[PDB]
């Protein structure tokens, strides 16, 4: 059983996508996860976009787990450098029908008063009390406190290509981040057992957030645009 | 005990490299693993290049294993597409003082008469009886029958960027192959316990080969050039 989808661009009112909070699709085909007014990003914004249909990552009848691959391009533009850009974006896997959690350093995927499991790959731009030097790529399992982290230099306003691959036989989640204009390549990988953290069916998508009001800084913002996205999953069981 | 070297270009008579068989450094600074006469690659060629100093990947006293990262660019030019180019190149890790093995599909790293252990990342261009479709990236442990494989499409005569990273804490060996001119990214990973297969001290280097005469095809050839190479290893012990 295989499932796959591809988005060369994003059309307004895409029946295949589920938009939440501030997420919006521009007229120029970009998925803007967080609020951008008159070409300027704002703080206190959170937005998510999930693939409309649930995907089965494992089967309890056979115990088999899915292998998958996803590729996407994103762009993070940071207009106001001085204070500190925030917060970042993530590709994530969670139980179906979840609601946007806390914004800010929680990217909109963590809800303290009713936590739901999740596996996420973050592109963190703001250093929270629990983070190492930013920006960094991180593998998150149920917590925004990454199991593994790798720093990277952002191509401000530039395009970044990401490849996330999960091999069930080895339980390896490997991610590649490339900035074609800079010729830089970043890599990180960790062992993650999906069967141990997630339910059989899940939702895959993105979530991003800009500076939270509590920070008292309106400049703590940036764009979190997804330009294209393909997904392929294979469940033998 | 960290160690690292970096070759942004190769100079003839590199005191740092040990060249074996047909391996040679061209005037314009590129490391030609296999024979190329008058700008034309030939069959029946095999060559290797090893860093002259042995590196310690693990220590029996503390038991600690080294974590390392290596980056290099190569270029395979396939002048004759019709029959079938051969054979490919590999980055390998082996015991010090070994000699070039069999050519052809053995890339010059495997010796049937007296096999020595090794861990290699291959870039396979010819399909042998034990191979899946070509070209493919492959992780090889003590043999040329990859534990893990992934297909890729070669950028003929183009530049390829490679990142090989080994994390001792997880035992994950992850490799990334990027063709900047095509924008394509290929990734593969597997679990390898260096301690279980290799001695404490080893040699790191490259090996390549063109079509073996036994195939009776003079067109089974291609270049196998290395343009640059950096290596970094950190043994916490
Ligand atoms: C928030 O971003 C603004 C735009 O980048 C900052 O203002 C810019 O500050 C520059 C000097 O740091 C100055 O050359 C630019 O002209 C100015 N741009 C604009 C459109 O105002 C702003 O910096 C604060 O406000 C300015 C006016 C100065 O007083 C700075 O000393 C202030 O830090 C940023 N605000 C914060 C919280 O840093
Ligand atoms: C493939 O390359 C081999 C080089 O490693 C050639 O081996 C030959 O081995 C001889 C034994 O000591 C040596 O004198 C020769 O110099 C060398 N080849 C050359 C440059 O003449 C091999 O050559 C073939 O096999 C040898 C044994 C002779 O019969 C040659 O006349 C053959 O051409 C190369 N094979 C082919 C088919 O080109
Ligand atoms: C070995 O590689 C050669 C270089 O591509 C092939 O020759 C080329 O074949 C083309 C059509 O096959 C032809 O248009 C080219 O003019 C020719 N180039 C040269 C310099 O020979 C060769 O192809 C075979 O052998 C040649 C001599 C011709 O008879 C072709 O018709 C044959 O297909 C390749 N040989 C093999 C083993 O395929
Ligand atoms: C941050 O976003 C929330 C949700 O989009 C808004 O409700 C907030 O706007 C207004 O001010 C806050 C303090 C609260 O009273 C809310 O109910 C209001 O709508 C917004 N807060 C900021 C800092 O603008
Ligand atoms: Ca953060
Ligand atoms: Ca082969
Ligand atoms: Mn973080
Ligand atoms: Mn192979």
């Amino acid at each position: 059983k295989t499932i796959s989808f591809n988005f060369n661009q994003f059309h307004q009112n895409e029946e295949q996508l589920k938009l939440q909070r501030d997420a919006r699709i521009s007229s120029n085909s970009v998925l803007e996860l967080t609020k951008v007014v008159n070409g300027v990003p704002t703080w206190n914004s959170t937005g998510r976009a999930l693939y409309a249909k649930p995907v089965q990552v494992w089967d309890s009848t056979t115990g088999n787990v899915a292998s998958f691959e996803t590729r996407f391009s994103f762009s993070i533009r940071q207009p106001f450098p001085r204070p500190h850009p925030a917060d970042g974006l993530v590709f994530f896997i969670a139980p179906p029908n979840t609601q946007t959690g806390e914004g800010g350093g929680y990217f909109g995927i963590y809800n303290p008063l009713s936590p739901y499991p999740f596996v996420a790959v973050e592109f963190d731009t703001f250093r929270n009390t629990w983070d190492p030097q930013i920006p960094h790529i991180g593998i998150d399992v149920n917590s925004v406190i990454s199991t593994k982290t790798v720093p990277f230099t952002l191509d401000n306003g530039g395009i970044a290509n990401v490849v996330i691959k999960y091999d069930a036989s080895t339980k390896i989640l490997h991610v590649v981040l490339v900035f074609p204009s800079l010729g830089t390549i970043y890599t990180i990988a960790d062992i993650v057992d999906l069967k141990q953290v997630l339910p059989e069916s899940v939702n895959v998508g993105f979530s991003a957030a800009t500076g939270d009001p509590s920070g008292k800084q309106r400049n703590a913002t940036e764009t979190h645009d997804i330009l294209s996205w393909s997904f392929s999953a294979s469940l033998p069981g």
